[PDB]
């Protein structure tokens, strides 16, 4: 079976006994994660080291809160007190988690399911072969001993419209920011990087990025996380929102592929 979850946010116990619920069995089944693994909830460490051990068994999206995990890895970023960090940068497996996560992708595609993931959805200004260019484009900077010198030039609201022209540091700042900040978008499709609230209570003339037609959700599903104001609600068909929100006392949601079906685990805080 094919299971989808949404962001864990440290939140070990939930996701192993949601796993438990579904009788997740690696070799059997393969488990997709929308990404932001870590920060705020207490186990980041712990479910870093799972996931890790998954091997191929688990398809995985990297996050905003998981690019900044590694900024802060790599002395880019000041630690926040409240993203619990702590005990996963102290660990003494710190170097081999941080280094296999930074070569994480940023899209995963099954084209015999149809089904396109990415942490905070596909931007209706990117078609499927220029979605995994610049995701290809940004895991080459990742994956690099260079990337510290990445991680330092992503921070950035603009630009804030795709145009295959983008050059340089403006094109790197916007792919990062389409995949793992996105929410709503202008009516031209072009990125606010401002507003994190629900759609029915975003200004005028914001959308949602799911609700604006775009040539990859035309043709696939897409499942994400990120946007837990969503509360996993309000989208249209072949658009999952599997973010509900367990690390802020909403639930850990897994999907089952084959038959849709949703399992829930309720926050333990
Ligand atoms: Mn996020
Ligand atoms: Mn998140």
């Amino acid at each position: 079976a094919t299971y989808l979850i949404g962001d864990v946010h440290g939140c070990y116990d939930e996701l192993i006994a949601l796993l438990h619920k579904v009788e997740f069995t690696p070799g059997k089944d393969t488990l997709w994660l929308t990404g932001d693994l870590v920060a705020r909830g207490p186990g980041s460490l712990d479910v870093l080291r799972y996931v890790k051990s998954l091997g191929d068994s688990v398809r995985l999206v990297l996050g905003n809160h998981d690019l900044h995990l590694l900024a802060v890895f790599a002395g880019i970023s000041r630690n926040k007190p409240k993203d619990r960090l702590t005990p996963l940068l102290e660990a003494p497996d710190a170097d081999e988690l941080l280094n296999w996560l930074r070569r994480q992708p940023l899209l995963q595609i099954d084209e015999e399911k149809k089904l396109v993931m990415a942490h905070a959805g596909i931007t209706p200004q990117w078609d499927l072969q220029t979605a995994k260019e610049c995701a290809r484009d940004v895991e080459a900077v990742l994956s690099s001993d260079s990337y510290p010198f990445f991680l330092d030039a992503m921070y950035g609201d603009m630009p804030n419209n795709w145009s295959p022209e983008l050059r340089g540091l403006g094109r790197l700042r916007f792919i990062t920011n389409a995949f793992t900040r996105m929410r709503f978008c202008f009516p031209n499709g072009q990125l606010d990087m401002y507003s994190k609230e629900s759609p029915e209570e975003a200004p005028a003339p914001l959308k949602p990025w799911f609700a604006i037609p775009g040539p990859v959700a035309e043709e696939y599903s897409i499942a994400f996380g990120h946007w837990a104001s969503l509360e996993g609600k309000g989208t249209p068909e072949g658009i999952y929102a599997l973010d509900t929100g367990c690390c802020w006392g909403g639930t850990l949601t897994c999907l089952r592929w084959e038959d849709k079906q949703y399992f829930v685990q309720p926050s333990n805080r």
